[PDB]
DNA sequence: GGGAAGGACTC
DNA sequence: CTAGGAGTCCTTCCC
């Protein structure tokens, strides 16, 4: 919840729930959290089997393995982790001043992106449906998603980021990490007129500090494109992205660069702040009674002998206050997908035809980037909100409506006839081009 | 070690 | 269109 606390969550909550209470989306929910609650109970019965002695020497390897991490844990590097406030309600408020007085929302009536801080008041936030939403604020203004204009701000604002770090990686069209490393060397020798800036006396001066270093970044943002942006200050990815939440909107957080400082932020942070925690992995740890960071560690035992080996690896980290000193500015894209929700559709005539619209305007995107592959998945969900994934790959490549259209035609028909006499009842359908030629 | 199927996570 | 769409990485399962 990255934004307002101190909501009533009751008057809230009751709202949320007669409003999916006996739905179709509300059943399949359930179920999931029945087959959750399924996953725990392995892992429970898992954990009632080991020894003592088996533990013990986990405890060895774990212990060992930590001390490894903890000779090279790095804290030269000032990583900052840049993220726009409400990035999408924000862009469209600059776009249209009327807005800029009202609560709203970037999404449809059906489910929201974002929304604006004076929404997030009534308890409106993304990934929640816009229905829903008006409930909660009734002069809710829901507004249209408009990519090309919030690419526009974004590279708008990736503009000012190259000055600090020219190979900062950018994660989404309102997130970056930077490596200010560098620049905080240089900018030491940096007079005063080199750090002055002119507002809107009318002028400031920013220091030389990274603390400064990332206000006069948020500043220039602030200043050029009109939006506010927060920020993250810390030794590692990891930490610059816990904390550049623990100030939004418009603000900034630092942990100084010693072990300490991490040791003591980490210490009481809820497992679920960290990135890459879900809903899941949460439910899953607080069954083994571990809601912070420390009590994480101190399961180091544990975790080892009850997770994939890369699960407790990467929980190890966390718990340990490490993260990335490096940012790979790697990419190249795995897949590409085009998919789309719609009001019920059980004819097999319009079926076919809705995956030729798919297959044939997945093409065109992929012809933007002119990328050929080999791997054609649909992706068909029920009424029910259950989803099928029926892959298949060829040998040659595939590239335009027609070809892919070919193979995802035929995907498609094994379903049906999976079912017959039974039509699909659809209200989803997908298609996934994938493994390209690299 | 190249598939296919289902999911966790995040924006 | 009255619970999104887009993408990546993982875990398991078979020649
Ligand atoms: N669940 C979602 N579905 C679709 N688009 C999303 C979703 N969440 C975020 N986005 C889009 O990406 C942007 C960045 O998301 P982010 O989580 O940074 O929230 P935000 O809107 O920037 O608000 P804030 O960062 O102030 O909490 C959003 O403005 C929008
Ligand atoms: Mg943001
Ligand atoms: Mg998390």
């Amino acid at each position: 919840k990255a934004g307002m606390e101190g909501l009533d969550k009751e008057k809230i909550n009751k709202i949320i729930m007669e409003a999916t209470k006996g739905s179709r989306f509300y059943g399949n929910e359930l179920k999931k959290e029945k087959q959750v609650n399924q996953r725990i109970e392995n892992m429970m019965q898992q954990k009632a089997q080991i020894t003592s002695q088996q533990l013990r020497k986990a405890q060895l390897q774990v212990d060992r393995f930590a001390m490894e991490l903890e000779q090279s844990r790095n804290l030269s590097n000032t990583i900052v982790h840049i993220d726009m406030d409400a990035f999408y309600a924000a862009v469209e408020m600059r776009d249209n001043p009327e807005l800029k007085d009202k609560p709203i929302a970037v999404g449809s009536m059906s489910m929201l992106s974002t929304s604006n801080y004076h929404a997030r008041r009534f308890g409106v936030r993304a990934a929640m449906p816009g229905f829903i939403a008006k409930r909660l604020c009734p002069q809710l203004i829901i507004v249209p998603p408009n990519f090309d204009k919030y690419r526009a701000v974004s590279k708008e604002v990736k503009e000012i980021l190259a000055d600090y770090d020219p190979n900062f990686m950018a994660m989404s069209l309102d997130e970056a990490y930077l490596n200010i490393t560098k620049h905080l060397e240089e900018r030491q020798n940096w007079p005063e007129d080199k750090r002055r800036y002119f507002i809107k006396q009318n002028s400031v001066v920013f220091g030389t500090s990274a603390q400064e270093v990332v206000k006069e970044i948020r500043f220039r943002i602030e200043q050029k494109t009109t939006l506010t942006a927060s920020a993250g200050i810390a030794p590692n990815t990891m930490l610059a992205k816990v904390c550049s939440d623990k100030n939004k909107p418009n603000g900034q957080y630092q942990i100084l660069p010693n072990r300490q400082a991490v040791m003591d932020f980490i210490k009481d942070l809820p497992i679920r702040k960290v990135s890459g925690i879900g809903k899941v992995t949460e439910k899953m740890l607080k069954a083994l009674g571990i809601i912070t960071c420390t009590e994480l560690y101190q399961q180091r035992a544990l975790l080892s002998l009850l997770f994939s080996e890369t699960s407790w690896h990467y929980f190890l980290h966390i718990s340990l206050g490490l993260g990335s000193t490096h940012l790979t500015r790697d990419g190249e894209r795995k897949s590409m997908s085009v998919e789309r929700t719609f009001s019920e559709i059980n004819k097999a005539e319009e079926q076919y035809s809705l995956c030729q619209e798919l297959c044939s305007e997945l093409a065109q995107d992929l012809q933007k980037e002119r990328l050929k592959g080999r791997t054609v998945t649909i992706k068909l969900k029920n009424v029910n909100f259950e989803v099928k994934t029926r892959a298949s790959t060829v040998s040659s490549v595939v590239s335009t409506a027609e070809e892919i259209f070919a193979i995802a035609k035929e995907l498609l028909k094994t379903e049906i006839d999976a079912d017959f006499p039974h039509p699909l009842r659809l209200r989803l359908m997908g298609v996934r081009i994938s493994s390209f030629p690299n």
